[PDB]
């Protein structure tokens, strides 16, 4: 996930941050306190960032043109799934990261499946 | 570029990495010290890294769906691109350099091309 | 720009995060919403950094000093422009977006001129 | 682990890195060419900081003193983990990926238990 | 500091960033404004959480085993010390500032006792 | 020294940096192991390029206009203590980084001046 290559992925990378995202967004509606939303926001902001980058290794980096081929959906799958990470940055809604955390989840699927083969 | 978003993007922040990329290869294949060498590999592995990120930024924040039904080989371009970079980071031939620069040339004239339109 | 040295500079990398910040600048012209401003003037603080860090890289790195020679008010505005930057930081009114801008165009044509000779 | 604080917190983090540290020891080991030894070098010392940032935050942030009280050598476990990984970086040894690998496993251990109870 | 090892530390890295902490604090009780606020709690996070860095490091670091058994407090009180410091990150009360700053002080004294034996 | 303005600033961040930068240096004449001087090129890179950030931010941040007006050498002075940094970064002789530090000296007693006017 380093670009020697090193040989080690895991989209729990990815999945970890998402979930704070997640997890920041359901403590943003338990408190309006004015600085706590600023350092909320300041924070997802920061963790959607992370979340994104370590779809994007994964995109660029682990999956190798043939597995675009046999699973014809993942450039779109992963597109989607950056963009509505972009979307929980944008929102306190946790339904958004919620969103981009079903979208990891096919991901991460499809990630094993072409480890096991 | 930002995620804002801000509306503002160009290509020309890869490229400009990119040329980087290649110039320090140039300036390898020329002095064989050790030292420079070592600062050489170290500072091109940082700019190769800066460009994968704006290449990723582009087609994770810039483009939408519209644009990847409209031009069907995006994806891969975009992706092919970064695997370029990738490879560049890995070689000291400035062909390496010159393959990641010509694949940002052709998502430069896309990306013109849908801000026309 | 990089310091090994590549020979690769361009003011552009300056101009292109300085235009992102003013274009935050004039949507928080627009909007209100609590959470937008936050992130907002979190984003805008992050790439007018980048902005300066740009400015300072062609400052200590690519101008000389027979380059402060012919240019005696080259160091004045070079420090007017980042501390432009820094007022754009702490604004969200376009003008301050736009006379940084201002000085990194007058920053720009010195920059090319240099590149003449 | 973002210190908001989000309650999202997974040792996985840090034995991730870890194991990218190890495999890129082994890796190495085999190959001896000057450059691929310099990329591994550069890179193997950057995952291993991660380790370590992602050990110091288990430390500072989720740990409490009634964590500390229950495992009196946790603290020092902690510590060593980290020296482990500081050692790691000055190693192309595997052996040295793999002590800091065990350490990571004794506190992922401790994590869990302080989850269970 | 940097983990060649180098042989260079300074506890003064944590408290200047420390005493920016608390500064800030200082400042955001005579100013109310919204703006000034959201950059303000932005850019205490920031630095509280480099003076976090800081302290990691002398404890992962600088700080060996003999230096533990010499000084059995020790860490209790860094674990403090950047515990203070995320207390500091959530409140705008100087005296969280303050309170950081007093266990880096103890900190720094250690650190001298250490150096001269 | 981080925008807000916070009004704290210390040329003994750069300094400690540029420290560093010198101690790598001794080390780097005494060790020729390869693997050493590679992480040695790596960190004193980073170090250096610390120690020019931290003399950047004096210069664009802490100096006002009035102060280069009382002392007329300081853009000269802070651009060649930058550009010895970038000497350092090149070259393993100690000598290198001590002539960034005796610049960096020139400037700290310039800022305690500015400081007691
Ligand atoms: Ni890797
Ligand atoms: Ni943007
Ligand atoms: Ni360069
Ligand atoms: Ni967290
Ligand atoms: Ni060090
Ligand atoms: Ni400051």
């Amino acid at each position: 996930h380093c670009d020697l290559p090193c040989g080690v992925y895991d989209p729990a990378q990815a999945r970890i941050e998402a979930e704070s995202v997640k997890a920041i967004q359901e403590k943003m509606a338990a408190n309006d306190d004015l600085h706590f939303q600023i350092r909320a926001t300041v924070i997802k902001e920061q963790r959607a960032e992370l979340a994104k980058h370590h779809l994007d290794v994964l995109w660029s980096d682990y999956f190798k043109p043939p597995h675009f081929e046999s699973y014809p959906e993942l450039h779109t799958l992963v597109n989607e799934a950056v963009k509505a990470l972009s979307a929980a940055k944008a929102s306190t809604d946790p339904a958004t990261g919620q969103k981009a955390l079903d979208y990891i989840a096919q991901i991460d699927k499809i990630f094993w499946e072409t480890k096991k083969a």
